[PDB]
């Protein structure tokens, strides 16, 4: 009478049916049978990372039992699911959660032996002491109790492996997550209490979508599992708009709708409208870029092959290195892509290479190792990629950096690999990567490539994809970028209803001054500023100017004037 | 029939009509009806801050579901609230296996709420959950969630996490339009409707310990309740809101509207106020940090970047504490680092910090770690001209852009600050070799993207005897526990203006000389005798000192 | 002084229960008052035979304890706070201090001669 106020029963819950059909795994429950059915210390324990499967064995064992499939000597043995902790619930005094647990003992062993117990999560077996969770060692290595076990791999080693003469008395049971042909085995034989759970239908390429697609996105779960959660909340949107809201079955194209919500990264099969912007691209991208015709066609032809479906699954979507003359536009460039994809200016993961100038300071963007100053913290790259992994990752000017910062990228292009202080590895596996230079500066596309050669090693070179030369600026489109630039001061003078009325003469002259050939187009924003925003400012603050006033500016042949 | 003799309810009570509107907010309602709707993780846990609304979007699904909006799957339900004061050892315990019993024979529409489970999560209730015949309406703080619910639950993988956010001033202005016929019973007025969105704004700027859905019932639900001694004048307004909001910060009630124009061209003699001369580059400064106000320059760059230099002892830091407190309303909001040690390049990254794994490291960065925290302080640069030339690579791309990264990884915002570049060369000629030094000691690329380069000048005798009466000020209001006075001698305010200039360090000896002399000297003759409370004490000049 | 003599297995019960019904008997005359109400949350072996009482208001029950004991004793069972009103009291200050002592300074004068 101990051990039903305190213990449920597996056996009489598989009878109602209020279980889940198991499919498959085999060889987890012969093993589990055959070392539950030997003379002593017959105490398995299901060992396996979070979500893989482990009390699913054991209710399809509860299925097998009821069902009569199993050996003779396991015939109607109602495995019991013990729960300590509504035993140490109330007890404040000397000597009661031993005999609430004494009692539970002695009922199991007045018995024969066909109480076959199951304690889930049992790392929490080694508490409520003050001489607790010790007093069942001696009926264990005897094959009194059988305590079939599970818990995870790690709060094993955590609770359990420093009691060596507790864990003495369990064999380890190694459960393994499965495949993606066994989740889609898994899949098709659970896909009948959905359907039922909600009044929808799903159809085989919905399931082997959602195992496909999480294993290659969700990188930091167990497929079991990652995959129904996918097929779950597909069902519930598609339930919640069919009904109770002012193609009636969930297909593979909402599991890539929550897969692409959920983590934000842009995975399924090209919807409309996407297309069209795809298309109209290169051509809209050289909106805010000038020029550089030939490299802004090798940048989107790389995201136009990844989100085809037509690119090398694991490796990152794109190394480029691009190099020429001073203020030519390759970190504009670099950041008119990271707004064109993401619609946000701060969504890249900018990092300099000004500051890396000493061997010490790799150390930043890996971690520390374990027994250091900063350990808990991490890496700073590493934890910019591990949320946010789709931005755009931009080493601006590396060449300052000595020749040993180059080797720990090395491996994060070619692979999308890094490792950091805990051992866990991120993947930098659909992120475009760009790294600008100014090495060569003036030679022609034989000079600067020999600069390439001699300051990187061939092992280096070998693993990005096109490095791109940026041509000069041609004396006549400068006109349009100083358009954007006065376009730029008009968008930021919106917070008023003041307009400006800039002449050609004084856009000639804007263009040709703050023009320094060797110097690009550097000095073009500063020199907008000190001969705009400051005489604009003094002619709004000292009255004489108010918002509305569309005014024009002319050349005042020395400096110009309003 | 076996709980309610112990606990609440707010599906009976909302047939009552004892509940208040639910308006506004109507995605989070969907999302928890949509999470509580599945197969698995089929609970969910609002997660905000408190006083945002956790509460009233439970109490609004209840609200529309006695109506009938929800799907039949959740529809003819019950919710009720667990009262959390019951519980809280032995007690915490035993009523938690009576209540989670009754649960389980209820078995069925019995769907909970618990407020503030990050004190219950611990595990007697895994067991009973994962059988599912219970559902957990949940709500607590976000970074109470990451100390217990990601360690102390194992039961994390199980709990789906709805996000509520605070409102705007909008949304929280409809709200209180909403909520206004309710308080006809408990107070009876004429409450005006520009009260609303007055006490809306103004809670939202000053107050910040508390946050916005009950932040505005502070407010005018305290107006209303303070305008009810008057019956032992039925409208409330702006007057009526401010009045309480100015002796609740404790700031008078004069910075209550025109937050754009006064305290911008307030910036006069009110500094003067506290720096006494200088009042050209007072007005210099102040036009320069007014012209930023506009709108017009890029918005990455510091607020003020000027700097100057001169004669040391005049008031250099003095306008800076003094354009601190005017500006940010705090005295001590500034960050005053000394150039004179970074002379070498192992010394210049000690003000950007180390990697993660060298000596100085969790010490942080000397200039960044201040400006993590309070982005909004001046930093002072004392003797910024003998400074190695490699900070002034640093301070570059401070002033170009208002971004800095330290040795952690963390990027800083400098772009409303104040820079300072204090500097002491110079300082005997009238104008033009300090100019001269200037630009022979400083890269001339730096001081164009410098703002005004200004120069100080000496002092007045004249006006030099006011910062002898601020500091007799100062002294004065000490020596009122006896309820002393001090007749003061004009020879005697000359005096320690000749005794306390000192043309190499300016106004310093002053705080030292002043106390010495009148502080000892009166204190031992309160010691010994001849002086008691409420003397005139009159002081004059001695030959020499100056007697009392 | 009510358990101070009860061992007979049921004396404290039947007296508290008489004294309540006495309590009852005059309705609205009786204002019961009972410092440190804390103490009752045991000294049975009161606090549970006393809130059906109090369920019919007919005993008004001023009462005073600290407010950190409140939250320790009272405010361990939810039963209990549903029939309380908590009305905070300020310490006084200098000046009504000094008021308080001016109204009280001619007792200690009568007791000490002085
Ligand atoms: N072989 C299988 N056949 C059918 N369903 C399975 C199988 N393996 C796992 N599942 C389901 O996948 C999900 C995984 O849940 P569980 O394996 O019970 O969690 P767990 O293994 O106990 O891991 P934790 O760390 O204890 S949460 C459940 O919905 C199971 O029903
Ligand atoms: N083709 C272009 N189209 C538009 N703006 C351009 C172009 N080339 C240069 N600019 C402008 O030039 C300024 C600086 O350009 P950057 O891309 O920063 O120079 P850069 O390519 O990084 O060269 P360095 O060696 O790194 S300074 C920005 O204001 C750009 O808008
Ligand atoms: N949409 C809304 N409709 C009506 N009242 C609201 C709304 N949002 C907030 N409130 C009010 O704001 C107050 C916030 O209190 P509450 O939600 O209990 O705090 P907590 O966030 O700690 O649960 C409530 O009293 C509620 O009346
Ligand atoms: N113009 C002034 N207004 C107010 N106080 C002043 C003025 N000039 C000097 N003082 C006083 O003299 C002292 C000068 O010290 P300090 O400000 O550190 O000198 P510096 O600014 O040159 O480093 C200060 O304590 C300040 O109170």
């Amino acid at each position: 009478q101990a051990l039903q106020k305190y213990s449920t029963d597996l056996t009489a819950r598989a009878r109602e049916g209020k279980l889940d059909p198991v499919i498959g795994r085999d060889n987890e429950i012969r093993r589990v049978v055959q070392v539950l059915s030997r003379r002593t210390k017959n105490n398995p324990v299901l060992i396996g990372e979070p979500g893989v499967g482990k009390t699913a064995i054991v209710e399809g064992l509860a299925q097998r039992i009821v069902a009569g499939d199993v050996p003779e000597s396991l015939r109607d043995k109602t495995i019991v699911a013990l729960d300590l902790g509504s035993m140490v619930a109330g007890s404040k005094y000397r000597g009661e959660f031993e005999e609430r647990l004494k009692a539970v003992l002695d009922d199991i062993k007045n018995s024969a032996g066909q109480i076959i117990t199951f304690i889930d999560e049992l790392h929490t077996i080694v508490g409520a002491g003050a001489d607790a969770g010790n007093m069942i060692k001696p009926m264990l290595a005897r094959g009194e109790l059988r305590l079939v076990g599970a818990t995870t791999l790690d709060e094993y080693r955590k609770h359990i492996e420093k009691d060596a003469a507790l864990e003495r008395r369990f064999q380890q049971v190694y459960v393994g997550e499965p495949s993606v042909e066994d989740t889609i085995g898994i899949l098709r034989g659970l896909k009948d209490r959905y359907e039922v759970h909600h009044g929808v239908r799903i159809t085989d390429s919905a399931l082997v979508a959602a195992a496909t697609l999480s294993d290659r996105y969700i990188t930091a779960r167990f497929l079991p599992d990652k995959a129904i959660d996918l097929v779950d909340e597909a069902a519930s949107r598609l339930r919640m708009e069919i009904d109770s809201r002012p193609k009636e079955e969930v297909g593979p194209d909402d599991i890539a709708d929550v897969v692409s919500a959920w983590t934000g990264i842009p995975a399924g099969r090209l919807l409309e409208g996407e297309t069209a912007k795809l298309l109209r691209m290169e051509d809209e991208l050289g909106k805010r870029v000038i020029g550089q015709k030939a490299a802004v066609t090798a940048v989107s032809d790389a995201v136009r092959r990844s989100r085809a479906g037509v690119s090398d699954p694991n490796r990152p979507t794109g190394a480029f290195m691009f190099l020429g003359p001073t203020g030519v536009g390759k970190t504009e460039l670099a950041k008119a892509l990271a707004d064109f994809l993401f619609d946000d200016e701060r969504a890249m993961v900018r990092i300099d290479m000004s500051e890396y100038g000493e061997k010490h300071t790799v150390a930043r963007l890996i971690g520390a190792p374990p027994g250091y100053v900063g350990y808990e913290a991490g890496g700073q790259l590493t934890e910019a990629v591990r949320r946010r992994p789709y931005t755009v990752v931009l080493f601006d000017e590396i060449e300052k950096a000595h020749p040993d910062v180059f080797d720990v990228l090395l491996q994060v292009l070619d692979e999308g690999r890094l490792t950091d202080g805990h051992g866990r590895t991120v993947d930098f596996r659909n992120t475009i990567l760009i790294l600008t230079s100014n090495l060569g500066s003036g030679g022609s596309a034989e000079q600067v490539l020999a600069a390439v050669r001699a300051t990187f090693k061939p092992e280096f070179i070998n693993r990005l994809d096109d490095v791109l030369i940026f041509e000069g600026l041609n004396p006549e489109e400068l006109v349009r970028i100083v358009d954007i630039q006065l376009a730029q001061l008009g968008k930021r003078l919106a917070q008023r209803r003041l307009q400006l009325q800039v002449s050609l003469p004084a856009k000639r002259w804007l263009a040709q001054r703050g023009f320094d050939p060797v110097y690009g187009a550097r000095p073009l924003r500063r020199l907008v500023q000190q001969a705009i925003g400051d005489q604009l400012a003094k002619m709004l603050l000292a009255g004489q100017v108010h918002d509305g006033d569309t005014v024009p500016v002319n050349v005042s042949p020395d400096a110009d004037s309003l």
